[PDB]
C-alpha cells in the first residue's frame, strides 16, 4: 500500500496507480466518480454531486465512456479507431481522472483541465491521446480529465421545462470544475491556478464556460483549440432544440413532463439510432445535439455575449490546424474517399458547397463558390478539392476563431493565437488531408515522447516545445519560455493580429488570420443571408 | 496648281487636295488636314445622322486642323499641361465633321496598311487635333498611312430620342462610320491600302471601336482593332433606350423646351452652350466616370446590349489588341471625390472611402457597396489612408476599364478572336500629375505615337526607344494581326490572350514579360458575382 496512492478526497478514500512514463513514475487516479450517476430518472437532467463512500474506492482502471454514436464508417482503419471508445458504453459515466506527478507534488501544482472534443455527439476521457501522463512526469503539471454526457443524454434540450433543460452535458463539465476546485489541493493542485484546455467541442465547452458566469470562477485560463462556441455547430436556438427533441420523441414513438418521460423509458441504443436523423438538410460538421442558448447557462448567444462581454482579468490561447477541414469531406461530400487522391470537379465543389455550408441561400452559395474559385485555373481539380476543404474549415473554424480571438483582444483579455502545421509521420488518413482536424493533440499531450510510437526525434523535440508552450501557458498566462530568450509568441492584437505556427522550425509570427477570407465570413456572408 | 509641291496634290471622291509637307525628326511627312467628310451638321441637322459631304469645286485647302466639335471644357485646373493638353485646340463649333491623312512622303509607292485612330473624351469631349494624336511619326517611321476624324460628342452626337425620326440616338457613332466609309472610297489615292484598316482608339475611342466590331454595317469597313482602355461593354458606355429618353427630356426641360418633333425641334433652336451648359445636369446620381450622353442601346446600330452581343456573337475573323494602364481610376479621384487632389498624396479616410465608393460605383444598392468595400478593404491595415486612396482608386479602374476589357477579352477569345492582351506601366517621365496617381488613364497614348521622337519634347532616351517599340507592336498588328516582329526571336514573344491560359504582356521600359490572369479574383467580383447581388438586389 503505496502512501502516495492513497488520497482522500471531501467523498472518501481512494487510491490511484503508479503509472510509467518514458522518464519516470506518475500517479493516476483514474474513474473518480464526481456525480450521481445520470441513469433512469436522472435521463437528461442536471447531474447531482455524487455522495460519499465508504472504505478505498479503487481508482486505478478508466471508467465507462458516455453512451455514444460510434463510428463504423471504416472499421479497421486507425484514423478512426483512435477516436472510438476504449471502454464499455454506459449511461453511468460521470467520472473524471487526475495525473499527477509522483512523488506528490511539494507545493501547490497549475492544473491542467482537458475537455475532449467529438461534436457534442463522442468522445471519452480515456482514449490514448488524451493521456496526461507525459504532461505530468515531464512538467509536473497536475492533469485533470472528465466524462461529461454527449448526443442526446448530455444535450437534448426542451427548452424551458424541468425535466429536460439541456447544457446539462455542460453542467457534468461544470460540477468536474467545482469538483477539482473542492479536491485538487488533495493531489498538489493549485486550485487557484486551473487552466481549461480542449479541442473542437472541448473547444466550444471552454469558451461556453467563458460566456457563463458560475463557471468563471472555477478557472483563470483557457485553451481552445480548433473549435469556439460562436460559429455555425456551436450552439442552437430554444426553438431548433425543441423541434430536434420532439421530431426524435416521434421517431421513437413518444406535454413536455410526458414527452420527457417517454424518452427515459427507451433503451439507450434507440436514442442513439435516430440522433442523426433530425437534422433540418443534408450537411457536414452540423450535429443534432449541442449546447443551446437557453437564457439560463448561455444568458444570450455566443456572438451576443462575446461582443458585448469584459474579458479584462482574463487569458487565452487560441488556434486551429493547417486542415480543419480535411477530415469531414469523406463524411458526406460526394467524390471524397480517404481511398484515391478525390480530384473533384466544378460541379461537385457546387454540390459540396450546398453540403459544408447547409444554410446557405442560392446566392450566399455562389459568393462562396466565387470566392474560392481560382479564377486562373477554375476547373483544376487540385484546387477545387482543397478549396472544399477550405470552405469547411474556414466557415467552421478558422473564421470563428479569428472573430472569437479579435473580439477578446478588444475587449480586454490577453490572447496568443496559432496555426499548427506540422503533420504527423504515422498519420494513416491520406496526404491530400494535409494537417487534419484533431491531429495536434497527441503533440501537445506528449505522445511522441513514448519510444514505443515509432514518431521521428524531431517530432519528439516538437512535442516538447508545445508541452513548454501549453504548461507555460498554463502557470503565467503567456506560452513564452521565460527565460531562454526562439523568438517570441506575441499576444494577438486587433490592430497586429500576430499569431505564431507551430511546426518543426522555430517560431514564426505572422499577421492576420486568414483576414480577407474571414472578413468574407464574418462580415459579408451575414448582410447576405439576412437577405432571406 | 503650277508652282505647287507635286507631292500635296490629291483627288477624293468630293474634289481636290492640297495637303502640306510637314517635318518629322527622320524627315518629312505628307498630310492632309480637315477634309470635310459629311455636310456641316448644322442647323436642322443637329442630333441627325451625318450625310456625305457634298463635292466641293477647285482646289480644298487641306493644310490646317479644323473646327473641333462642340464640347465642354476643363477649367478646374488653369494653365495646368496634365489637363490642358486634353483640352480644344481649335474653334468650338457644329461645324466639325472633318478628318485628317497622315502619309509617307513621298506617297507610298504600293499600298500601305491604314490606322484609323478615333479618340476618347467620355463621348462629351475629344479632338483629332491634339498634340498627343498627332500622326507624322508613324508615318515617317513606320510608314504608315493614319486617319484621324472628328466626331460628334455630348448632345450633338449622342442625345437621342430612341424612336424617333429627328433625334435617333448614336449620330457620333455614325458620324466615325461615314469617316470609316470615306476610308474605304478614297484612302487609295493616298497610297493607303482600303483592304487592311485597323481602328484604334482609347477610352471612349476604344468603346467605338468595340461597337464598329458589334455593328454590322460598320463590319465591313475594317480588319482589325485596338481597344485601348475601353470596352464597348461595361457601366458607362452605353446607355438604355427608357434612360436616353429620360437624360434627353430633361436636358430639354432644362433648356426651357417643355412628342418627339416638337420637342427636338426646340432643342435644335437653342443656341450650343446652352445644350454643353446643361449636360452634365441630366445624371441620374453624383458619380464619376459617368457621362450624359453616351451611345445608346437603340436596337439598330446597337441591336443588342454591347454584354449580350460580346456573349453570342461570332468573332472568327477578327484580330484585337486590348489593354489597360497601371492606374485607370487615379485620374477620376480628383474630379468629385471628396478628400482627393493633384495637389496632396490624397491620404483619404475610411469613411472618405465609403463615400468615395458609393460615387464610383453609382449604380450599387447598399449591399453591393459594401461587397465592394469589403472586397477591398485591406483587412490587416482597413484604416490605412495609403491603402485606402489605392483601393479608391482601383475600385473605379477595375470597375470601368480593368474588368469590363478582361471580360472583353475572354468573350472574344472564347468564340473566335485572335486578342492579344496588354498592361502599360511606365509613367512619362514629364507626366505633371502627383506620384500618387501612378500611370493615369490616357498616358500611354503619347508613347504608341511615338511623341518621344520628338527631341524637342524632353523625353528620356529610354522612352524614345520603349516608344519606337510600342510603335512597333501597334503597326505590326496592323500589318499582320500579330503584334511580334516576324524575323527577330532575340526578343520575348507576345502570346495570344486565352481563356485557358490568360496571358497578356507588360509594357515598360524593360523587355516584355508575359504574366497569367487578368485582375482574374477581383474581375471574377465584378463579372461574375455583382451582377447578381444587382439581380436579387
Ligand atoms: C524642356 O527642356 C527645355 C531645355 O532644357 C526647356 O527650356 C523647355 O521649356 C522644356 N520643354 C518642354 C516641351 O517640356
Ligand atoms: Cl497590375
Amino acid at each position: 500500500e503505496d502512501p502516495q496512492l492513497l488520497v482522500r478526497v471531501r467523498g472518501g478514500q481512494l487510491r490511484g496507480i503508479r503509472l510509467k512514463a518514458p522518464g519516470g513514475p506518475v500517479s493516476a487516479f483514474l474513474g473518480i466518480p464526481f456525480a450521481e450517476p445520470p441513469v433512469g430518472s436522472r435521463r437528461f437532467m442536471p447531474p447531482e454531486p455524487k455522495r460519499p463512500w465508504s472504505g478505498v474506492l479503487d481508482a486505478t482502471t478508466f471508467q465507462n465512456v458516455c453512451y455514444q454514436y460510434v463510428d463504423t464508417l471504416y472499421p479497421g482503419f486507425e484514423g478512426t479507431e483512435m477516436w472510438n471508445p476504449n471502454r464499455e458504453l454506459s449511461e453511468d459515466c460521470l467520472y473524471l481522472n487526475v495525473w499527477t506527478p509522483y512523488p506528490r507534488p511539494a507545493s501547490p501544482t497549475p492544473v491542467l483541465i482537458w475537455i475532449y472534443g467529438g461534436g457534442f455527439y463522442s468522445g471519452a476521457a480515456s482514449l490514448d491521446v488524451y493521456d496526461g501522463r507525459f504532461l505530468a512526469q515531464v512538467e509536473g503539471a497536475v492533469l485533470v480529465s472528465m466524462n461529461y454526457r454527449v448526443g442526446t443524454f448530455g444535450f437534448l434540450a426542451l427548452p424551458g421545462s424541468r425535466e429536460a433543460p439541456g447544457n446539462v452535458g455542460l453542467l457534468d463539465q461544470r460540477l468536474a470544475l467545482q469538483w477539482v476546485q473542492e479536491n485538487i489541493a488533495a493531489f498538489g493542485g493549485d486550485p487557484m491556478s486551473v487552466t481549461l484546455f480542449g479541442e473542437s467541442a472541448g473547444a466550444a465547452s471552454v469558451g461556453m464556460h467563458i460566456l457563463s458566469l458560475p463557471s468563471r470562477s472555477l478557472f483563470h485560463r483557457a485553451v481552445l483549440q480548433s473549435g469556439t462556441p460562436n460559429g455555425p455547430w456551436a450552439t442552437v436556438s430554444a426553438g431548433e432544440a425543441r423541434r430536434r427533441a420532439t421530431l426524435l420523441a416521434r421517431l421513437v414513438g413518444c406535454n413536455d413532463t410526458e414527452l420527457i418521460a417517454c424518452l427515459r423509458t427507451r433503451p439507450a441504443q434507440d436514442l442513439v439510432d435516430h440522433e442523426w436523423h433530425v437534422l433540418p438538410q443534408e450537411s457536414i460538421f452540423r450535429f443534432s445535439f449541442v449546447p443551446v442558448v437557453d437564457g439560463d447557462f448561455l444568458s444570450d448567444t455566443p456572438e451576443a455575449l462575446i461582443n458585448t462581454g469584459d474579458f479584462q482579468d482574463l487569458q487565452v490561447l487560441v488556434g486551429v490546424v493547417k486542415d480543419e477541414g480535411s477530415y469531414f469531406l469523406v463524411y458526406g461530400v460526394p467524390g471524397f474517399s480517404k481511398d484515391n487522391e478525390s480530384l473533384i470537379s466544378r460541379a461537385q465543389f457546387l454540390a459540396g458547397v450546398r453540403i459544408g455550408v447547409p444554410q446557405a441561400s442560392d446566392l450566399a452559395a455562389e459568393a462562396v463558390v466565387l470566392h474560392y474559385t481560382d479564377w486562373l485555373h477554375p476547373e483544376d481539380p487540385t484546387h477545387l478539392r482543397d478549396a472544399m476543404s477550405a470552405v469547411v474549415g474556414d466557415h467552421n473554424v478558422v473564421c470563428p476563431v479569428a472573430q472569437l480571438a479579435g473580439r477578446l483582444a478588444a475587449q480586454g483579455a490577453r490572447v496568443y493565437a496559432y496555426i499548427f502545421e506540422h503533420r504527423a509521420s504515422t498519420l494513416t488518413w491520406p496526404l491530400w488531408m494535409g494537417v487534419p482536424h484533431g491531429y495536434e493533440i497527441e503533440f501537445i499531450f506528449g505522445l511522441p515522447l513514448d519510444p514505443s510510437l515509432n514518431y521521428t526525434t524531431e517530432e519528439r523535440i516538437f512535442a516538447q516545445r508545445l508541452m513548454k508552450y501549453w504548461t507555460n501557458f498554463a502557470r503565467t498566462g503567456d506560452p513564452n519560455d521565460p527565460r531562454d530568450s526562439s523568438p517570441q509568441w506575441p499576444p494577438y492584437t486587433t490592430a497586429a493580429q500576430q499569431y505564431v505556427s507551430l511546426n518543426l522550425k522555430p517560431l514564426e509570427v505572422r499577421r492576420g488570420l486568414r483576414a480577407q477570407t474571414c472578413a468574407f465570413w464574418n462580415r459579408f456572408l451575414p448582410k447576405l443571408l439576412s437577405a432571406t
